[PDB]
């Protein structure tokens, strides 16, 4: 007495699957590889894309004071003109913002 699996899954590797919002790829000028993160203006050479298993079985209008804009060399960016700052991320992209701890002025209880 047994059975089978009757597991489908499939696997995509990093490098098949695009990469994580706000970043970008490119290149040195030895052709070597590398990646920016927009979400904290920071580069690095590893590569944030993972891998994806998968069983088988059983964009939009920029946001309020925002302004997508082209450089004269033609590259593409974004302007918050209720901040004055610029930025290469779009602002769609972002996710909800860190929403800070509370005061250490405020009211509170006690636990520990
Ligand atoms: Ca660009
Ligand atoms: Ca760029």
């Amino acid at each position: 007495h047994h059975h089978s699996s009757g597991l489908e899954v499939l696997f995509q590797g990093p490098g098949s699957v695009p990469l994580p919002a706000g970043w970008e790829m490119a290149k040195t000028s030895s052709g070597q590889r590398y990646f920016l993160n927009h979400n904290d203006q920071t580069t690095t050479w590893q590569d944030p894309r993972k891998a994806m298993l998968s069983q088988l079985n059983v964009s939009g209008p920029l946001p309020d004071g925002w302004e997508q804009a082209m450089t004269q060399d033609g590259e593409v960016y974004y302007i918050n003109h209720k901040n004055k700052t610029t930025s290469w991320l779009d602002p769609r992209d972002r996710p909800p913002p860190y929403v800070a701890p509370p005061s250490y002025e405020g009211p509170h209880r006690t636990l520990g």
